Formats: C-alpha cells, sequence, structure tokens
DNA sequence: AGAAAGCCATTAGAG
DNA sequence: TCTCTAATGGCTTTC
C-alpha cells in the first residue's frame, strides 16, 4: 500500500526543494519529524523530485 | 572498507 | 480509463 501526501506535506517539501535539491542528515531528520513522515520517505520524495526536476531541466 | 546515499527504470495504487 | 507519484529494486557513487 501507498500513503497519499497532504497539500501541506507536499507544499512544505517543494518549498524546501526550492533552496537545495539535496538534503543533509540533520535536516532530513528535522523534516521527517515536522511532516510526520519517515526519514526514508523524505529521501525517496527527493529522489523522485530530483528526477522530475531532471525532465524539466 | 562498507554502511549510506544516490541514480535510474519500473511498477502499482490512489482518486 | 487515465494521471501522477509513492514506492521498489538493482545497480553505482559518495563518505
Ligand atoms: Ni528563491
Ligand atoms: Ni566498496
Amino acid at each position: 500500500g501507498r500513503q497519499t501526501y497532504t497539500r501541506y506535506q507536499t507544499l512544505e517539501l517543494e518549498k524546501e526543494f526550492h533552496f537545495n535539491r539535496y538534503l543533509t542528515r540533520r535536516r532530513r531528520i528535522e523534516i521527517a519529524h515536522a511532516l510526520s513522515l519517515t526519514e526514508r520517505q523524505i529521501k525517496i520524495w527527493f529522489q523522485n523530485r530530483r528526477m522530475k526536476w531532471k525532465k524539466e531541466n
């Protein structure tokens, strides 16, 4: 099964991605707690978002 | 070194 | 039926 992300979670992440397309371990834990997601989800979201940003270039 | 993070292709589920 | 993206898996890369 797959969880669906709220607007707030997706908005707060996209806002983060605006500043740096990669995350540090300290920040990655911070974000996972604030959005009530796992460290793994945050990593994966950025993997996908970086791939999505690649197709837009 | 080898754990941890990435890249990339691919899949599958939510709505 | 169709779209988008969470999630996966098998590699390579970074530290
Ligand atoms: Ni700006
Ligand atoms: Ni090695």
